[PDB]
């Protein structure tokens, strides 16, 4: 009664009305569980508009050498996007994406407790930057300046100069939590 | 809240999303009052083909610009109600004949409106009646059904099958958005 791709109920498939888009900014999913996908989880809104995400398995010990080597990957510049509440005084937190190379904007993807957890037990992003969103970049797209990570994500694209790619996500995230809410009912 | 156009909470607001289309066939909406209410359906069908009329129905003085449409010989104009409420004698079809484009004309009320309607208006009595086959509604995955369904369905028996799906998907982007602004 679920469709598997969107994980709506059937009857409001959205999969037809997907446009993918492009951006010079990358995402990478360090998600906590990957059980089988929720649908309220919006991360994975993401790599419909942008399918060249990519997404790990997060683990305490025992951290993919695929993610080791994409995060030490000089062709980006990686950064943790997570709230600079959290960081220590010596924590580099950042504001905008740097000039020059390509973002890789790496997303903790879970609860609050367990992406704080993420946060504080992963040595290999101990030494990336931190970058603190700024959410006020909703408007431009007619969203709400907490908030889940396809809003920071578009904040995120927006930050970066992809407005295309912005639009796009926020076009599918409004479609996306719409029908969640009908399907609701 | 309310956007005064689509009936929608503004944050849901569908207008930028309208694509009128086009139909050899046309509606005529009657109406026995028009504030209109959000879940109404027949105002959708003015969206999507724009040259849709309506007119206030009256018992005891119909409009003369409603009379003038309805006997303007240009139309084969047909009532559109269900074939069970018809008299022995009256004319019921279940296909709009070819030739002269046809005119629909819908009864948009409750059912007890619709019925008073259908039954108090003599200017209406010498019209066929066209019995809906609702079946087609599966060609445009949709499906007492509302006036805009019954619509999609009328286009589609007359060969309007942009329009048809036009206002289908135009049907099911305000019922989702209906339902998610019920939630919430
Ligand atoms: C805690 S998860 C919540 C997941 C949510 N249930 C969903 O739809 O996927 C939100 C993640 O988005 C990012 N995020 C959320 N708010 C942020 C903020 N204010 N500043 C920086 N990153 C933020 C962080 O990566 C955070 O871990
Ligand atoms: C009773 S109104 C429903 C009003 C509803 N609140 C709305 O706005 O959609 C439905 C109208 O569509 C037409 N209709 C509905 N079902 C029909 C059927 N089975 N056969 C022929 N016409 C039908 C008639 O004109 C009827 O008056
Ligand atoms: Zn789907
Ligand atoms: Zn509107």
């Amino acid at each position: 009664r679920r469709c598997q791709r969107c994980l709506l109920p059937e009857k409001l498939c959205l999969c037809s009305t997907i446009t993918p888009a492009q951006a010079k900014s990358r995402f990478c999913l360090l998600m906590f569980d990957t059980e089988p996908m929720k649908p309220s989880n919006t991360g994975r809104l993401i790599a419909d508009i942008l399918p060249d995400t990519v997404a790990f398995q997060w683990s305490r010990t025992e951290p993919s050498q695929d993610l080791l080597d994409l995060v030490q990957n000089p062709y980006y510049q990686p950064m943790v996007v997570f709230p600079a509440s959290y960081a220590d005084e010596q924590r580099e937190v950042i504001f905008t994406p740097p000039a020059g190379k390509p973002p890789l904007f790496i997303m903790l993807d879970g609860t609050w407790p367990e992406a704080r957890k993420m946060f504080r037990k992963s040595p290999y992003l101990d030494n990336l930057p931190v970058i603190s969103v700024d959410l006020s970049r909703l408007s431009a797209y007619r969203l709400r300046e907490q908030y889940c990570t396809a809003e920071v994500a578009i904040a995120l694209l927006d930050m970066a100069g992809d407005t295309g790619a912005a639009a796009g996500l926020g076009e599918h995230f409004t479609r996306f939590k719409t029908r969640y809410l009908a399907g609701k009912t």
